[PDB]
C-alpha cells in the first residue's frame, strides 16, 4: 500500500559553510585544517639539531671561549640560534658578508676541520697574543682558531702563508685585519706604520689597509677587528702577505656533505623527540592540505593560511523529521546507506537503502575530496633570510612576496571549499529527486501519488513484486489490468 | 478560475556578463568597482602632507638655499616630490645610500631638528666658506645645514668632533668629503694634501681620502662633494676626525614619529580637501571592495585590478513578455511586490500577488553571497613604492615582475568569480520558480487541468479564501474530491 | 506511431577528467596544451640572432683576437651563448658588474662601433704591448678594442685623453687597470711606483690604485686585469688620467636600436627558417594558449604550465546503446546532424532528426565558454632569463622562489579550471535534453502516453505533418481533443 523515497539522517552536529547559506549542519564532514602542534623542538627525520646555546654563528667559527663546546660538531638537521646571542664576536669588529655566509650555511649539514696553516710555522713572529675581552679564568685569551700575529724583539718580517685545497671538496676561510686606537698601539704591536694585509687566490684579489681613529669604546676597547671570508675551490691555492695587522686562520672548514636545512630562531632546548615539520613552535604530525601554525617551518609542511576554519561536505543536510517522504525530510533509522527507499506492504515494513545511487555518490565526493587535497605540490620548505641594515628594501621585498603568496592561496581556499560545499548539497538534492523520478516514471499509472514523497498502490504487490520495483525490473503489463480495474 | 506561475520584470537596462553569455540584462545588478576620483591632493585623516615644491629630499635635508621655506616642518602624512626636481645638490657630486634614506623616510612622519655641533665650535678653523654656485642674491652662500672647514690664515690643525645622543630617539646625521679639481685648490683651502675625513660610531667606520682630478663642469666647477649618512642609536656617540676635505654637520634629525607614510611623484599642489585614501591623479571617496584608478595608494585602499567593468547579478532575468499566462513566456511588468508569486482570476475578481518565503529566501541568500564576495579581501595600509639607482637595474625589473604578476592574478580571480556567480545567480532563480511551480502541482494533484504555460485551470469554484489557502499550503484534497471527478467524467 | 527522443554519439575515443569522476569518454574534444616544438633555433622575425660561437659578451666586447668573427656585427634579434664559455679574458682578471652589462645588452639590438681614442694620439708612451695568454699564431698580442700603455724610453709621462659624446645616442665604454705580480714588473712597465687610475665623467668618479701581490699562476700568469664600465649620455664628456697601470679604450658602442631582445643559455648553432616563438629546446608553431616546452622563451608564445594533459570536454557522454529508445536508455549512432533530436516512426516511414535551435544554443554556448577560458590570458613580451654573482645567492633564491610560487598557482588555475567546466558542460548536456522532453511532455500533455524510456505512444492516428507540427512547437491540441478522449477508453 506503500512505498516511499526519503534519505538519511543522523545525530551529527557539523556545520559547513556554502556561498548561499552558512551554519549548515551535515552529516558527515571532513576538515582540511590542522592548528595544533606538540610543542617542543625535536630531531628532524632522527638527525639531531645543532644546538648553539647562547652563541652565534660567527662565535661559533672563531672559536670564542665561551662556544668551547662547539669546537667538534657532528652531523646535524637544522641549527637552532637565538634572537639575540650573547657571545659572538668577543673583540668588537665586524664580519664582511654575514648574511650571505648564513645562506650557505643553510644548505650545509656537516663541517669537518682542517689544519692549514699550524701556529708554530710562524718562527718569526710571537703567536700568543690576547685580550681582556676574549678572557679565560680571568688572564687573556684569543678565538681559538685564528692566531694573532706580532712583532718578535723588535722586527715584523713580511709574513707570507700558502696553502694548497687537497682536502677533498670545497673549504671556508676566515681571516681578519685589526684596526688599531691610536699610533702608540700600531708601534708598539707591529712595529711600522703603513700597512697591508693581501689575501689572493684564483678569483679572488684583495688588499686591506688599517684604520687608525679614536673609538667609542665598545666590551672596554676601541679598536677594532674586521673579519672577512672566502670559499675556496678545489685543487686551488689562497696566499696570505701582510707588513702588519693580519688575524692569521689556523683551521679550516671542510664542506663535508650538503643537503637541505635551515637556520631557525628560538629560545629553547632539544627534547627527546622525532618528527618530520619543524615549526618554531613545535612539531607537527598531520596529512591536511592546510595549516595555521607558523608561516617559517623546515621539512615538508602542507600549507600556511590565515583561514581559521576548511570544512568539506561529505554527506547530506541533517534534516529531521518533525510514512513521509524526502519532502517533509530525512530519515533516522534509515543506517545502511544513503538513498533509500521505505514500504509498509501486507507482510512487514522495513528502512532499506538503494545501492547503486549511493555508491556513485560516495565514488564521486570522495573523488571530489582527493581531487582537492592531492594536487598540492609540496616541496621542502626552508624559507627565511636574513639582512644588514642597509638592505631595507630587499627584506621589505621579501616580505611583500611571502604577504602576497600567503594571500592568493588563503583566497584560493576559501573559494574551493565554498563553491564545493554548495554543489555538493545540491548534487545529494538532484541524486534524491532523480530515484524518485526514475521509480515514477517506471511505475507509470498503476499508481497515486500523495504528494509527500511516495505512492499508493492500486493493486496488491507482493514482496517480490516490491522487490521488483526496488530491483529496477516491474513488469507493466503482466499487473496492468487489474489496476484499470481499481482506478476507474 | 485560473491560478498561474510567473515571476518579476521591469524596465531595468543593466547588463551582466556569464561565462555562458554575454550581455545579459537583469533586473537588479550590483557594482563592486569604483572607477572615478576628485582629481585633486587632499590631507590624509585631517593631517596635511608635506610638499617639496621644486625641492629635493636631499636639498631638503642638506638645507638649500632656496629650500628656505622647509627649515621648519610639522608632522605630515606623506610627502609630494616632482619627478624631477631642480633645486637639489646645488654643489656638484653625489649621495651614498640616497634610495635607502628614501625608503627610510617613507615610514617617519615627523623630524626635529637638534643642533648638535655648533658652528662656533671651530675655534681653530674657518667656517664662513660659500660656492657660487649656492649663491643668494649674487655673494656666495653654502648649505644651511651643514659647515665648511677652511684653513685658518696659514695652518689647518686636526679637526675633532663628538656628540653623544642624549635626545631620546634614533637620529640621522649627514656629514661629506670634497674633491677639489687641482692641486693648487688644495693647498689653498687647506694648506696640506694626503688628508683624510674618519667617522667612527659603536657600529661604523669609515676613511676616506679626497680625489683630485680634472672633471666636466657642472654648474660652472670641476670639483665634486660626497655626502653620507647613518642613523645613531640612542645613548651612542659619533667621532669626527680631520686632516682637511670635510663638511661637518651643524644639525642632527631626530625621529619624532613612526607610522606608515610614502613619497608621492607627482606635479600637482596641495587642495582644501580630507580624504581616507589617496592616489596620485586624485582621491578616493568609496565603499566598494575594487578599484582600478591608480596602481601607487597611500592607506587603506580598495584593491587595484586591471577591469573596467565587474558587476554581480542581483535580481532576475529581464523578458517582459508576459488570458495572463505563466512563466513559460516570460515575467510580469505588474507583479510589483517582489521576485515570485502568482496570478488568481476567479469570479470574484483578479489580482497579482507575491509569496513571502520564497522571496525572503532568495533575497537572504543573493545578499549573503554579495556578502561572502566582498568581505573575503583584506585590505592593509600598503605603501607601494620604492626607488632604484642606475646600477640596479635587476632589482626594479624584480619588483615590477612581482607587483605586475600579483595584479595579474588578482585580476583574473575576481573576474571568474564574478561570471560564475552571475550563472549561478540565474540558474539559481530559474530553479526557484520550477520548485514553486512544482509544490503546486503535486499539492494540487488532479483537482485542477494544465495548459501548458505555467497556469492550472481549477475544475470546482475556488472563491477568495479557497484561492488565499491555495497560496498557503493549507489545501484540502478531500473537501472538493467529490465534486471532482464529476466534472471530468 | 511514435516519438522518441535521444542525443548523438559516434565512435570518438576522447577522455576529459571531472572533478567527479575519472575516464570520461566524450564524442568531441579541445586540447588547449602544445607540447611539441621544431627543435632548431631559428631566425625571428626575419632578424637573424647573434651568435658568439665559443665566446663570451666579455670576450667580444674586449676584443678577444679569438672572436675576430664579430668585429662588425649586424643588427640581431638574440643572443645565443653557452654556458661554460672558453674565450673569454685571455688575460687573467675581473669585470665589475658583469651581471648588469647582461641585462642592458638584454634590451639592445645594435650597436655602431665609434673610434673615441685613437691609438696615435699617444705620442709619448708605447701602444704595442702584448702578452703570451692573447696569442696569435705564437707571438704575444692584446685586445682589438684596448690599448696597453707603456713607457716610451725611461718615463711614464700623465697620460690624459677625453672624449666628447657627439654621436647621437647613449655609448658604452670599457676601461681596464693592471695588477702587477712583482715591484720588478712595475719598474719595467710603468717606471714610476704609486700610480693611480682616475675616470671621470658628469655622474662617475673613480680613482683606482694598482696592487702589487704574489698570486696563484692563471693562464701562466700571477698579474690580473680589472675592467669596469660606463654608459655616457649625449652632449657629454669623460676625461682619463694616471700615472701608470691604464687600458685605454680605443672604441665606443653606440646603442642604435633599443628594442627586445635576451640572451639563450645554449649549446647549439643556428638553422635556416623563421618562427615566431624561440625557446632553448625549439621553436614553437602553435594557436593554442598553453605550452610546456620549456620555462624560458623569447618572442611571442603561449603560457608555459607544468602539466601532462589539458583536454576541453566539447561534446557529449558517449555511451553508445540506443522498437527505438531514448536518452534514457543512451544515445544513438544514426543521426548525425547535431547533438540533440527527434525520432519518428509513424506509418509512412521512419527516420531522425534534429532540434536545430537546443543544438545551436549549445553550441554557442560551449563556443562561448570555450573562447573565455582562452581569451582571459595576458600574454606580453616578458623576460625570465636572469644572471647573478656568487655573492649574490639570495637575490638568486629570491628570484627562482618568485618565478616557482608563480608558475605553480597559474598550473593550479588551469588545471581546476579544466576540470570544473568539464563538470558542467557534461551537466549542461544532460538539463538539455531533459529540458528539451519536458516542453514537448507540457505542450503534448494527455493525448499521448508516456513509456518510461524516453518516449511517446499516441492516442491518435498522426502523420508526417503532425510530426513536424510536433518538432516545430505548433501542435494544436484541440483538433484531437475529441479523438484522443475515444481512444483512451
Ligand atoms: C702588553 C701590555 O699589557 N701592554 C700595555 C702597555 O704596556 C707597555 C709595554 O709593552 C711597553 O714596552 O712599554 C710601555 C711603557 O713605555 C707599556 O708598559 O701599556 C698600555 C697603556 O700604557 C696598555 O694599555 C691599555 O691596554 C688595554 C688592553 O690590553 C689588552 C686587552 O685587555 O685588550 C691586552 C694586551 O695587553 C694588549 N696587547 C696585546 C699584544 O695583546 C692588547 C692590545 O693593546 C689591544 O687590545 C689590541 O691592540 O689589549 C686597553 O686597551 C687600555 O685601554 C689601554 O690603556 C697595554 O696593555
Ligand atoms: C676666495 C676666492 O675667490 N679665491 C679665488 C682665487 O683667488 C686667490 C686667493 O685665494 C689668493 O690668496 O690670491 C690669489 C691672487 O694672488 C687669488 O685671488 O683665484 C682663483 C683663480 O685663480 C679663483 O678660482 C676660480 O674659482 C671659481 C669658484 O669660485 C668659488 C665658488 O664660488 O665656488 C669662490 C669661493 O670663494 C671659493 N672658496 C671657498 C672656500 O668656497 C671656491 C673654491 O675655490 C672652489 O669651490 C674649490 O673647489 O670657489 C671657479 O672654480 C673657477 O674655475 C676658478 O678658476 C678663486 O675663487
Ligand atoms: C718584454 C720582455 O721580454 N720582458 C721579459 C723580461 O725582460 C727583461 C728586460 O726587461 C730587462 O731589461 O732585461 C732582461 C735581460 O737582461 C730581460 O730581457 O724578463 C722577464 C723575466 O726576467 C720576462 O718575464 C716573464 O714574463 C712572462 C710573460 O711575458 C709577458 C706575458 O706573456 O704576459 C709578455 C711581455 O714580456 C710583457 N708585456 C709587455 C712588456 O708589454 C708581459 C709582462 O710581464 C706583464 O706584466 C705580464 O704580467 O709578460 C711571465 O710573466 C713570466 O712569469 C716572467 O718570468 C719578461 O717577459
Ligand atoms: C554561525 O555560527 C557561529 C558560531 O559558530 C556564530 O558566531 C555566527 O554568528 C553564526 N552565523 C549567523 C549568521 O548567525
Ligand atoms: C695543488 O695540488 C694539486 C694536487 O693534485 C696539484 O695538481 C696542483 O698543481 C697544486 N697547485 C699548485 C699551485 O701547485
Ligand atoms: C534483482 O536483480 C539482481 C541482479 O543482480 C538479480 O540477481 C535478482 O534475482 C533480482 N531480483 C528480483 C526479485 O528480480
Ligand atoms: C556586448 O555589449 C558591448 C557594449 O555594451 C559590445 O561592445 C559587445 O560587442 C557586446 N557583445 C555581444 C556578444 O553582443
Ligand atoms: C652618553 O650619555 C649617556 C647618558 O647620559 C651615558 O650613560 C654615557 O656614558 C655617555 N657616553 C659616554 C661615552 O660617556
Ligand atoms: C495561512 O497559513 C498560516 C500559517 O501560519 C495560518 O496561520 C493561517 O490561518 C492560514 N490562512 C488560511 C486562510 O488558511
Ligand atoms: C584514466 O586513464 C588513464 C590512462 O589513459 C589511467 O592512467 C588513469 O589511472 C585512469 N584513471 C583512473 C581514475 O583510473
Ligand atoms: C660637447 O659638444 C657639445 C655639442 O657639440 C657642446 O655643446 C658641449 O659644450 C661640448 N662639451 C664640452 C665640455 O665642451
Amino acid at each position: 500500500d506503500q512505498i516511499c523515497i526519503g534519505y538519511h539522517a543522523n545525530n551529527s552536529t557539523e556545520t559547513v559553510d556554502t556561498i548561499l547559506e552558512r551554519n549548515v549542519t551535515v552529516t558527515h564532514a571532513k576538515d582540511i585544517l590542522e592548528k595544533t602542534h606538540n610543542g617542543k623542538l625535536c630531531k628532524l627525520n632522527g638527525i639531531p639539531p645543532l644546538e648553539l646555546g647562547d652563541c652565534s654563528i660567527a662565535g661559533w667559527l672563531l672559536g670564542n671561549p665561551e662556544c668551547d663546546r662547539l669546537l667538534s660538531v657532528p652531523e646535524w638537521s637544522y641549527i637552532m640560534e637565538k634572537e639575540n646571542p650573547r657571545d659572538g664576536l668577543c673583540y668588537p669588529g665586524s664580519f664582511n658578508d654575514y648574511e650571505e655566509l648564513k645562506h650557505l650555511l643553510s644548505s650545509v649539514k656537516h663541517f669537518e676541520k682542517v689544519k692549514i696553516l699550524p701556529k708554530d710555522r710562524w718562527t718569526q713572529h710571537t703567536t700568543t697574543g690576547g685580550s681582556m675581552a676574549c678572557a679565560v679564568s680571568g688572564n687573556p685569551s684569543f678565538f681559538r682558531n685564528m692566531v694573532w700575529l706580532t712583532k718578535k724583539g723588535s722586527n715584523y718580517p713580511v709574513a707570507k702563508g700558502s696553502y694548497n685545497n687537497t682536502s677533498g671538496e670545497q673549504m671556508l676561510i676566515i681571516w681578519g685585519v685589526h684596526h688599531p686606537n691610536d699610533e702608540t698601539e700600531q708601534r708598539t704591536l707591529y712595529q711600522n706604520v703603513g700597512t697591508y694585509v693581501s689575501v689572493g687566490t684564483s678569483t679572488l684579489n684583495k688588499r686591506s689597509t688599517p684604520d687608525i681613529a679614536t673609538r667609542p669604546k665598545v666590551n672596554g676597547l676601541g679598536s677594532r677587528m674586521e673579519f672577512s671570508w672566502t670559499l675556496l675551490d678545489m685543487w686551488d691555492t689562497i696566499n696570505f702577505e701582510s707588513t702588519g695587522n693580519l688575524i692569521a686562520p689556523e683551521y679550516g672548514f671542510k664542506i663535508s656533505k650538503r643537503g637541505s636545512s635551515g637556520i631557525m630562531k628560538t629560545e629553547g632546548t632539544l627534547e627527546n623527540c622525532e618528527t618530520k615539520c619543524q615549526t618554531p613552535l613545535g612539531a607537527i604530525n598531520t596529512t591536511l592540505p592546510f595549516h595555521n601554525v607558523h608561516p617559517l617551518t623546515i621539512g615538508e609542511c602542507p600549507k600556511y593560511v590565515k583561514s581559521e576554519k576548511l570544512v568539506l561536505a561529505t554527506g547530506l543536510r541533517n534534516v529531521p523529521q518533525i510514512i513521509a517522504g524526502f519532502i517533509e525530510g530525512g530519515w533516522q533509522g534509515m543506517v545502511d546507506g544513503w538513498y533509500g527507499y521505505h514500504h509498509s506492504n501486507d507482510q512487514g515494513s522495513g528502512y532499506a537503502a538503494d545501492k547503486e545511487s549511493t555508491q556513485k555518490a560516495f565514488d564521486g565526493i570522495t573523488n571530489k575530496v582527493n581531487s582537492v587535497i592531492e594536487k598540492m605540490n609540496t616541496q621542502f620548505e626552508a624559507v627565511g633570510k636574513e639582512f644588514s641594515n642597509l638592505e631595507r628594501r630587499l627584506e621589505n621585498l621579501n616580505k611583500k612576496m611571502e604577504d602576497g603568496f600567503l594571500d592568493v592561496w588563503t583566497y584560493n581556499a576559501e573559494l574551493l571549499v565554498l563553491m564545493e560545499n554548495e554543489r555538493t548539497l545540491d548534487f545529494h538534492d538532484s541524486n534524491v529527486k532523480n530515484l524518485y523520478d526514475k521509480v515514477r516514471m517506471q511505475l507509470r499509472d498503476n499508481v497515486k501519488e500523495l504528494g509527500n514523497g511516495c505512492f499508493e498502490f492500486y493493486h496488491k504487490c507482493d514482496d517480490e513484486c516490491m522487490n521488483s520495483v526496488k530491483n529496477g525490473t516491474y513488469d507493466y503489463p503482466k499487473y496492468e489490468e487489474e489496476s484499470k480495474l481499481n482506478r476507474n
